[PDB]
């Protein structure tokens, strides 16, 4: 989503 919370928390968690 053009950020760095939400998209790395998935990509980095899953």
């Amino acid at each position: 989503m053009e950020n760095t919370s939400i998209t790395i928390e998935f990509s980095s968690k899953f």
